[PDB]
């Protein structure tokens, strides 16, 4: 049994609901929370905007600092920091952004981090300002996670298209 509450079982392992990551996260205080991060770990729109600024900009600077020592992560690739007040730990994870011509085939490799943690709270990877199809990356994250995944999707309008389609 785990915290989670109110949300729609898709399949053994994948659940979903309606809901801002950053109240889902300061409710549940998960082991995990994933943020939808650049290879740059700036955190200035989107999930990442909105999570950064519920640390109070805390995410930000140990982001800088793990930048300064490690360089920018991989796009697919993921780091492990600090979930702050959010959650025990961050996985930053870079999926591609169409907004700057990644090929989508990353998304896979991107939802591959995920596996690494028995269970966590997340976003769709690639969806809002990073220009995917929330269908499509939903089919990749069930297809792809095996680990227990709580899927927070901002807008009610897709969130119930993501339902109402899912196969
Ligand atoms: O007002 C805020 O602090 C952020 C609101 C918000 N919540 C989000 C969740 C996901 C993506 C962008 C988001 N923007």
């Amino acid at each position: 049994v785990n915290s989670f509450s109110g949300y729609l079982k898709l399949t053994d392992n994948v659940y979903i609901k309606n809901a801002d990551i950053v109240e889902e996260a300061k409710k549940v205080k998960p082991t995990v929370v994933v943020n939808a991060a650049n290879v740059y770990l700036k955190h200035g729109g989107g999930v990442a905007g909105a999570l950064n600024k519920a640390t109070n900009n805390a995410m930000q600077v140990e982001s800088d600092d793990y930048i300064a020592t490690n360089g920018p992560l991989k796009v697919g690739g993921s780091c492990v920091l600090s979930g702050h007040n959010l959650a025990k730990h961050c996985l930053h994870v870079v999926g591609p952004n169409v907004n700057k011509g990644e090929d989508i085939q990353l998304l896979k490799s991107a939802y591959e981090n995920f596996n690494q943690h028995e269970v966590l709270l997340a976003p769709l990877l690639s969806a809002g300002i990073f220009g995917a199809d929330p269908i499509h990356s939903l089919r990749v994250c069930v297809d792809t996670v095996r680990t227990n995944v709580y899927l927070a999707v901002f807008d009610k309008n897709l969130y119930d298209k993501l339902v109402s389609s899912f196969l």
